[PDB]
């Protein structure tokens, strides 16, 4: 469907750095949150599907995509509560109003999930694909990569990701079922093209996942909004995935109970915005075109 990128991109000073993110259209917010190792660019060929539903926002995290490098970085740099201390000041900066609908994905998910309890009032829908929807055991995390997640866990993430730029050249290609062009690995390699710190988002972010129990910090906050969402009667867009990635077994059998929630089934592994674009536009637009009657 295409390399090009949606809207273009709009600078703002937050915590005396700048993040960058696009704002198209008027109307309430479809706020659509990338994880690791992407940016705004995974839903170029999505959010075009939203046109004239709504004001169609797309922020780049701290230190990745155009947004700015946190200096000085280091293995305490770029933990979820740095990035949730941004993206918190961003969301509150843009002026998002109280009927937002957030489409999230890996930790655009842990993020907006966690937003979404803490202002639910404000929250009108949420859809969600390949998310981390709970905390885990190493048994749930897919097989295909698990000993490299393990190993970006461990003392060797520092060589595989900030020498050799793994996560981008291989976990992301290798969780895309359709050959990218080198136009769209130039996009998503641009904001890593330097080793060292300039990659580490990509790695603190693996470091994070709450598995087997830590990090405890967000093994706690993950707990927190699976309680929530379980029970929470705000209308829920499942985009499910086959084969998918992250949320399968456990992780999508609990997300499948959760309240008032419609499901659909896409192809695609992890990064699924790859392969499967127009259909999770088509649905993600019917979902907000039912939230948003005239
Ligand atoms: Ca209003
Ligand atoms: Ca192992
Ligand atoms: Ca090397
Ligand atoms: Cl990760």
């Amino acid at each position: 469907l295409g390399a090009k990128p949606f809207g273009e991109k709009k600078f703002i000073e937050i915590k005396g750095r700048r993040m960058a993110y696009i704002d198209e259209g008027t109307g309430d917010p479809i706020l659509f949150q990338h994880g690791n190792p992407t940016s705004s660019y995974l839903w170029r060929n999505i959010m075009p599907h939203c046109a004239g539903l709504g004001r169609l926002i797309a922020c780049d995290l701290i230190g990745m995509g155009d947004s700015d490098k946190l200096d000085p970085s280091g293995p305490e740099r770029y933990a979820y509560a740095e990035h949730r201390d941004y993206l918190d000041a961003l969301w509150e900066a843009l002026d998002l109003g109280d009927r937002v609908v957030l489409v999230v994905h890996d930790w655009g998910s842990a993020l907006g999930f966690d937003w979404a309890r803490r202002h639910r009032e404000r929250v009108q829908g949420i859809a969600y694909m390949e998310a981390i929807a709970m905390p885990i055991e190493w048994a749930d995390f897919p097989e295909q990569d698990r000993d490299l997640f393990q190993a970006f866990r461990s003392q060797a993430g520092e060589e595989l990701v900030l020498q050799d730029n793994v996560f981008v050249e291989q976990v992301l290609p290798g969780l895309i079922l359709r050959p990218l062009s080198e136009a769209e690995m130039a996009a998503y390699r641009e904001p890593f093209l330097a080793a060292g710190e300039a990659r580490r988002p990509t790695l603190s972010w693996p470091r994070q996942i709450p598995i087997a129990g830590t990090p405890a910090d967000v093994v706690a906050i993950a707990r927190d909004y699976a309680g929530w969402l379980s029970e929470s009667p705000i209308p829920k867009l499942f985009i499910n995935a086959e084969p998918g990635a992250l949320t399968t077994g456990r992780m999508r059998d609990f997300c499948r109970t959760w309240p008032n929630q419609t499901e659909i089934t896409v192809a695609g592994a992890h990064f699924i915005q790859e392969d499967s674009p127009d259909e999770i536009g088509a649905a993600i637009a019917a979902f907000v075109r039912r939230l948003r009657p005239a």
